[PDB]
């Protein structure tokens, strides 16, 4: 099977993108997953209401940092792992890239709390392939207002959020591709229909 996870705010075509990915994959051969996190399982959607549910309570960053990765353990064994086994390619929105971005960049975790985590809660299950769909700020930030705990966000946590994930796609290239969603719908699809050989490759 494949594990692809795309990565960036929902205002930059994830889905619509998700979407041409996933007809392109049916077309062949291929059963597409699609899932997200948090959430992905009738419990792990659960955990993800805690998690997006505005409170009076403010939520600790320990907290937040350890429902996210509770959500992903109970996906990892719903979903992903099942659908990996049986050679489906899992399309995952969101996954723990976005625990290094919006709660270490965003939060300011330090990144060793969050890779001890993912090291227990994965063992070694990577991503084969990170699509980051890259956007400034204030086109996601447009697009939010025009559409919770996260969405309601400042300009400096989006900031972290947006350079965190650029980051780490750097220092892992064979792992990432980073896309200009910022580009219209039509050279970004281009550049996916690029991806594909290799996608189909791995
Ligand atoms: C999967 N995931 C994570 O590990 N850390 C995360 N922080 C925020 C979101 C998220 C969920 C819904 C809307 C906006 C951001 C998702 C995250
Ligand atoms: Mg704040």
């Amino acid at each position: 099977g494949l594990f692809v996870t795309l990565e960036g705010p929902e205002g930059a075509g994830k889905s619509t993108n998700r979407d041409y990915l996933a007809e392109r994959l049916r077309e062949r051969g291929i059963e597409v997953q699609l899932t997200r996190e948090p959430g992905g399982t009738p419990l792990a959607e659960r955990i993800r209401e805690l998690l997006l549910a505005p409170s009076d309570e403010p939520m600790a960053a320990d907290t937040e940092l350890l429902l996210m990765f509770a959500a992903r353990a109970q996906h990892l064994a719903g979903v992903i792992r099942p659908a990996l086994a049986r050679g489906a390619v899992v399309l995952c929105d969101r996954f723990t890239d976005a625990t290094y971005a919006y709660q270490g960049g965003g939060r300011g975790l330090p990144e060793a709390r969050i890779a001890a985590l993912e090291s227990f809660v994965q063992g070694d299950l990577r991503p084969d392939l990170t699509l980051v769909f890259d956007l400034p700020v204030e086109i996601g930030l447009a697009r939010a207002a025009a559409r919770d705990r996260f969405e309601q966000e400042d300009r400096r946590f989006f900031e972290a959020v947006r350079q965190t994930y650029l980051q780490r796609a750097a220092q892992a290239p064979e792992r990432y591709q980073v896309l200009d969603a910022g580009l219209p719908l039509a050279e970004v699809q281009a550049g996916l229909d690029r991806l594909l050989p290799n996608l189909l490759e791995r």
